[PDB]
DNA sequence: TTTTTTTT
């Protein structure tokens, strides 16, 4: 008998696996008896037990195979070409509802049966972000809306305030809510023609902490990044396609994604100031801080940081009317479920105690 | 029984593909019954409901295979060779006729039965592109002509103008009109040989924004730009054929494509000056401004940045006799379709709702 | 008759074989006699003597194979495989526990029947490891758990003190105990980027001997790394992930690990004092010093270098309840094997005896 | 039944055609039935209508293969090996007069019954350039001889001067007659050294405007140009065999062809000034100017660029005893169809109009 | 029936091909009829006709063959292989008789049946070569002599005076008969790093005019050439071996050759003379001018350079015993030839002319 | 083996 390359193409398009030593590892572990095995048994992860009891007998033939990594090779291809096929024929909608539906398919997971989280401590982390600006939410829905429509020279926000008032806490959310990358710019012109390669397929893009110049007089360390990004103007009008490389592999042609600007309180080049659609002025402030202090399990689980958190703002402020038609039907039944487990007076509460920097919690 | 790989490079003929990975996903897709086949049934992509039902057959047998990229391969490159082929041995006229199908092509299935275009958008553009410049359609003309004939050191356009003076706007619109691409020169001395190395067979080429030097007077941060370009004057001139580089391959050597450069007011040294046989100096108008400011729906769907826009600009304002032969006939339908689609009264409608800087729709 | 693929890579998963070269070299020479094998009867590697008689039989037909390499890529593949399966699956807590259960096999041969350590001298080490710094055996069970927790912020921990204070031996016994790298940071800025590839995938992160500025008043040499310090604060916070470079690679995006910063007494930044959440000093004592001179096995056999005497200093003074389950059953036999060998009475005398500067043993 | 090999490579001699794709691609055209052919019917491409009947049954056999690249790659190093066979063995004049056959086949054809040019615009041609430096035809004849003899040192022509004086005009003309490359050297040194590989097996070679120093004072920018001239000076005397280079193939080490360089009045160092058995600069005539603006169709064609316009002025003006032996036959038969169609005073009347600066065709 | 790899190896090996396409494309000549093959009939090439008839059945299999470029890679590498082993293997002495071997074949060509150039035109370069200086072919084989021995320290000459003496020309002609190269020292350290790196597996060397810097007082330019000698104590002595470098590679380790150093008049530490076996200086003679002036035949067929001229001057003067001892059979092979063709007095006479400075072939 | 890295 012979090895399916079927069934294992079939195993890489369900986990959407695209690293070949992952995939190999991966199919490599279901050649024991599923019926003793311990991962399965003790439910450990959800790749592996769903899909260990149909895949045993082809590991196990799998196992003997000579040719392992080829046909790892295949499945993996399989699954970077229909990446591929999306990028070109997807709507910027479907493709935000397709990135939607995983994270409610992981948050379908983490508040489930199996599921570690606690829906309360999440939910406190969005009291604490529907904080940290005016009308928090609707400047999410604002920035959802101007990705999709991607609109030249009308693409890109600008964050900018003192050192610690969660920028970069903001933009991490963001980022994993859409998906995409961070650039580093601060660097030197050459390295920067790799460093610009990551940004090929994303959806996003978020430039960390560029550097003015003369930002001394403010005590800010000087560098590269104003006067260097100053010269990719084009990168972000994205009102042309343009050429971006990797190591080892030639270049590939498409515009340049929308992103965030991060910047600490440098002055700015108004030819770049005028490519800035919009910008944010972030402050510290105290009671987040001493709120904060008391509610350090936010910072421990990284809630603060995490793209689910965002979206449960969104599900808990937001009309169902706004969001695409097909994911409504969840949308209604989360919607439910936080209503069913938390009333406004707790979510007002809570609320209340960051305003008052009590610890979330009481 | 066994893979047809005719069948194979067949459809990559068809469709034109040039790329292994989008070739392989597409051409799985036909794997599943065509018969029940949502996307068929939804008619979203018309390079593959036109053949799924034709390709199901082999499509199963080719899912079984273990040859899979190396079928893709010879696919691919039976297509590049179609391209170096007719690069060597069309008239650049019979270049361009052919280009003009594709579009011609594309527009009918836009305002088709999906008919995914409003036609009357797409109209309204042409009035705010003929408003730009004057004898706007007259200056097209020019350009199609001096690319066609392509005499050596008569080659190159200049656009100069400030900021939102439109001139990247009109560069978009050229450059998806005839299919060429566009450059960076701004960059470093040496990443210019893989840089170049991409106006490989391309009819015509776009310099974006090179930096020059002087307008720091004026905070046009300068940049290698200028100097790069007048180290590259054979390149422009265009009088004797250069080499050009790719990664993993051995240089080709052509001549290179006429074209476009875009320039805020930067100096020149006159080595270059002699070059461009023509300089379009362009400038922002607020009545303009104030009508997008309204007809966002122009930005939004890019219509003033297509070359399906300018098409249309052509057919409205140019004789039949100017196209050539072949195309005449389609070209007629065109020129009756839209006189039957639009009154000259609502074309001098829109064209005044424009110099109004009203919304151009009323 | 064939070769068994299978129980070659049987062999490498269980040496844990990562070289293809190493993994050739040692199969072949199971291919004579295991009988007669001198380095069987003469019991000098467990990785050879431990297996020889098991493999023996295909070892033959392997040297007659024409594949041979071939053969030990899929193998060694296997073995890379596994790795990355475990460091995208496993909890920290599992790392460390796998790590401890490497190092006690370590120890049952080193101080085995064949050992050749002597476990009395490597309790001398524990007793001058204890010495260096007040309660250092629960100040080990702090940072080991700083680790595994790894909580945002409360990452870092600095050591500062002058020249042959002990801080590198500390830190290389850690570094040792958890796995991990050491980098220098006082390079110039732009080679920071493949010195921080270093890190990726590792548990630890040593920053070797941060040069400050200014010191020199107090004859320190001045350098860059305080300021690079200064300037990778996400680094340490550990909040949000960081991309990271590797020569001929391409970035991959983690959190960094958390890790130990040693220094000379430069003066501090309170920027960067913020991002630690402890510091310990270490001052040199003479009467470790002619201890040293006296008890010279020490150095000679690099026992106060080890995690294997750090391992032995938490089996002597830690409760059994704060090791992983797991593993608690062969911590009771180590700490079993370590009373019967040891007397209170016989460790305590050589703590007086490190007190008094006077040699350790009596 | 299976593909001959042997009738591809055949084809491959035929054509000389040199590159795989080209092949590939012209090749599989013959895949129809030839008794229909529009291609054929049109007589349009020789290197189509020639063959078409002969190979379509090995094309319809070669159209069904699955090594369709691999039998094009044979058979392009086939075309290559003869190439190398000749480099070495020929004697220049050798070379030349092969070179010269080529041209006279396309002329044959060009001037043929499908006659697509006129004899008496390119004659017409003859006369400009015969116009632009006096006696033009004995100043080509020196060089031909110099090149053909290739004396060291004395062994290349330099053309400085101004910008639009013709002398890239001239080099064009020169280097298709000869078939020899042009290169750059305005580079970095560390891919210069790979860019000279170009050079193996090349009668001649151009540098074309390479930057000096100096002519900054008349705004020509100073640049690694010249460096990288008078550094490499044995390839310019001729002096030695030095290697060169090709990617995934190996190098060649051969003496460097001998060339022209050009430039515009930067200075030049004396050490490399010495290389040069001629040093000549050329300067606008603005009379012919004004006839060139009258005759575009010159321009338009690129009659003025070409090298068949040098052969045709060699045949007009030279002796048949100053040509190569074997070649005198077609020489003297196309003295006569000059003659057979020109007079004198029809050539003569074509010069002075060109001397007058006038409109030539009247 | 098939191809012989062994007989194409064969050829290979008899006709010393290092380049797979060479041997390619003369192999494939072989495959039409020997028995009335042209350039058998024509005598043009050994590598030919020698071959042909014996090649021929062999020739028409491998024109068949589908494999045909990895049967010839492996032949290339049989000849590669051959040469590592020898260069391994053998002695300097061996090397120079092989090496002599090789241009005395040289004089076989040269002077063969076709004469192709004048045994006495070349006499007519000895003439001028042995009148250049005293006792030349003594000062040769002393030379000569001293570099085969390549004794430590007794290793280097210096060859001082003005320029045009001819130190460069006659020094690059000894290569011929040798190998070797000439290199720079004029250099800051960072260069002279790279630079001394060159001298990688040279049999002999030289170095470049030392521009000394302490010898601008003789009113001359200089670089850093005599402080960085002086210091290069070891290279010189060759008395250990030594670690050389290049761009983008690794360290090798040799003994520095031996070889040559050549400079204007400039200024020595007597450290640094203290390197030198002998101290020359050359000058420029007004007969010796006017006699290549008068007789530049000999720079035509590249004589007054060439190895072979050198090799003629020894055949004259020096006594069969002096060559290697089983090729003394060709040096009176060539002592027949040469005492034969000419008379003491035609050889006095051309050596009186150039004692006139006038015409050596009077 | 090019490439990326080195080199700069
Ligand atoms: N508005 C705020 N007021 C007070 N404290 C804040 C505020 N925002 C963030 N913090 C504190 O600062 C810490 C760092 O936040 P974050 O990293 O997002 O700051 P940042 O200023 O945006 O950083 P960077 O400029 O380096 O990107 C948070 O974890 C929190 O403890
Ligand atoms: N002539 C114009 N008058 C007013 N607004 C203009 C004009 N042309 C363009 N615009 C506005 O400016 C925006 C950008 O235009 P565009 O990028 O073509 O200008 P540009 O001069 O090429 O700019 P840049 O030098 O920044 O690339 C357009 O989307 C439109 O909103
Ligand atoms: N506390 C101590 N008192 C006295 N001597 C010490 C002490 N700790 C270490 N030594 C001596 O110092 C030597 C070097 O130790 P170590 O490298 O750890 O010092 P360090 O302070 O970390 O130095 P550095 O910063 O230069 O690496 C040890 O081998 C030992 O001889
Ligand atoms: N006698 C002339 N009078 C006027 N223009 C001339 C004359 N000869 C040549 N030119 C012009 O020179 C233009 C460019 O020619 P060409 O590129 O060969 O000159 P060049 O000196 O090599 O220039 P560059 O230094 O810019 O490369 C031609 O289009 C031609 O019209
Ligand atoms: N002694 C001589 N007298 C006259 N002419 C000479 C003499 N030697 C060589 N020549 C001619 O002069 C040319 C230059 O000689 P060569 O470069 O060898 O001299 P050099 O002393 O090494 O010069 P430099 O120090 O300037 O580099 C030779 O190639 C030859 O044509």
């Amino acid at each position: 008998k012979q090895v399916s390359w079927k069934l294992v193409t079939e195993y890489a398009m369900e986990t959407k696996c695209d690293d070949v030593l992952l995939l190999l590892g991966m199919y490599l572990e279901f050649q024991y008896s599923f019926e003793m095995c311990l991962k399965c048994i003790k439910k450990e992860q959800p790749s592996h037990y769903k899909y260990h009891e149909k895949h045993y007998a082809n590991a196990a033939i799998f196992a003997d195979s000579k040719n392992q990594k080829t046909i790892c090779q295949q499945a993996v291809d399989t699954v970077l070409a229909k990446k591929r096929v999306d990028s070109l024929q997807l709507t910027r909608e479907q493709m935000l509802t397709n990135r939607f539906n995983d994270l409610l398919d992981r948050m379908d997971i983490m508040f489930g049966s199996t599921g570690s989280a606690d829906i309360e401590e999440w939910m406190a982390g969005v009291a604490w972000l529907h904080c940290l600006l005016p009308k928090m939410d609707s400047v999410v829905y604002d920035f959802l809306k101007c990705m999709v429509y991607n609109i030249p020279k009308k693409r890109y926000w600008l964050f900018k305030g003192p050192i610690d008032s969660g920028k970069t806490t903001l933009a991490a959310a963001l980022l994993e809510l859409c998906g995409g990358k961070a650039l580093n710019v601060n660097l030197p012109l050459d390295r920067l023609n790799f460093e610009l390669g990551v940004a090929i397929d994303q959806f996003l893009v978020v430039f960390e902490d560029v550097k003015g110049t003369g930002g001394e007089s403010r005590d800010l360390p000087s560098g590269q990044g104003i006067n260097n990004l100053d010269n990719l103007r084009d990168y972000l009008d994205g009102s042309v396609k343009v050429n971006l490389e990797k190591k080892h592999l030639n270049k590939r042609t498409q515009i340049f994604p929308p992103g965030i600007v991060t910047m600490n309180e440098y002055s700015v080049p108004k030819t770049l100031q005028a490519r800035f659609v919009k910008q944010i002025d972030f402050r510290p402030k105290d009671y987040l801080k001493h709120c904060l202090e008391r509610s350090e399990f936010l910072l421990e689980k990284r809630i603060i940081q995490s793209g689910i958190a965002l979206l449960l703002m969104l599900i808990w402020y937001r009309p169902v009317a706004e969001f695409a038609q097909s994911i409504q039907s969840r949308i209604v039944e989360w919607k439910e479920r936080l209503d069913k487990e938390f009333s406004l007076s707790v979510y007002q509460k809570m609320k209340f105690n960051v305003a008052m920097g009590i610890g979330v919690l009481d």
